[PDB]
């Protein structure tokens, strides 16, 4: 519902905030565009850590 909210306005872990910024992600929609395996490939993390970001932004923007 709030796909255009900035990722920096959420209390994501410091480590994943750094990874999102360094790989060029800006908004909720930039993350929620992707499945866990797609997001983990881009951020160079494992699938479960990608799932975690996705599920948290899904509940927070709804
Ligand atoms: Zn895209």
């Amino acid at each position: 519902g709030h796909m255009n909210r900035l990722l920096t306005s959420f209390p994501l872990t410091a480590s994943v905030r750094t990874k999102l910024h360094n790989k060029g992600f800006q908004t909720v929609g930039d993350v929620l565009e992707l499945k866990p395996t797609e997001l983990s490939a881009e951020l160079e993390i494992c699938k479960e850590e990608a799932l975690e970001i996705i599920k948290f932004l899904e509940e927070e923007t709804q």
